[PDB]
């Protein structure tokens, strides 16, 4: 109630921060997670306190069947268990010149994370929960990008907008797929 409150606002005025300064999306830790993982020869062991103190949002995508936790910031550890937003990235609390950017594995062999997301359409939705707070957005861009491109992970002013961001091809990981939803109104019938 108050904590989902507190928690919300300081998430909004750290986007309004964010949107009032020159952001470098931070690629390079969410890059360094897919090298080390590529890599890995040990799986994660879990701390379950540490993952919901971590915890900005649940991401649910009804077509694919997924529901994840969302971090506050991107390492592999967090990776294992769920998406992270991306460091210079919007937290995904809704409003104008925000660009979350959630960032998970074309999964792991513990996992599926993101494994699914690109059988993502347009016109497809997806739903964020986030403090007290129940927002959808809908997918109208699908692209492909270098792992080094910041520029379509930039806020887009005077737009509400969430990229689903994982790897591809399948099992080579050259490049990213985002995956871009624009926001529309959450309602009833979302719900059931």
């Amino acid at each position: 109630q108050m904590v989902l409150r507190r928690e919300y606002n300081d998430y909004q005025q750290k986007n309004k921060q964010l949107a009032a300064s020159q952001q470098v999306p931070g690629v390079a830790s969410f890059n360094h997670a897919v090298n080390d993982q590529g890599t890995a020869k040990t799986a994660a062991k879990r701390n379950q306190q540490i993952l919901t103190r971590q915890t900005v949002a649940q991401l649910t995508i009804p077509k694919i069947g997924l529901s994840l936790p969302v971090f506050d910031h991107t390492s592999d550890w967090l990776l294992q268990f769920g998406a992270c937003l991306l460091d210079g990235t919007s937290y995904p609390t809704g409003g104008k010149n925000t660009h979350a950017v959630i960032s998970a594995h074309r999964g792991v062999p513990n996992a599926e994370l993101f494994t699914r997301v690109p059988a993502l359409k347009k016109g497809d939705k997806f739903f964020i929960s986030i403090g007290n707070h129940k927002l959808a957005y809908q997918v109208f861009k699908r692209q492909v990008i270098e792992p080094s491109d910041t520029r379509q992970l930039r806020i887009v002013p005077g737009q509400d907008l969430v990229t689903l961001m994982t790897c591809t091809p399948y099992m080579i990981n050259s490049h990213r797929l985002l995956i871009t939803g624009r926001r529309i109104p959450y309602v009833k019938a979302d719900e059931e």
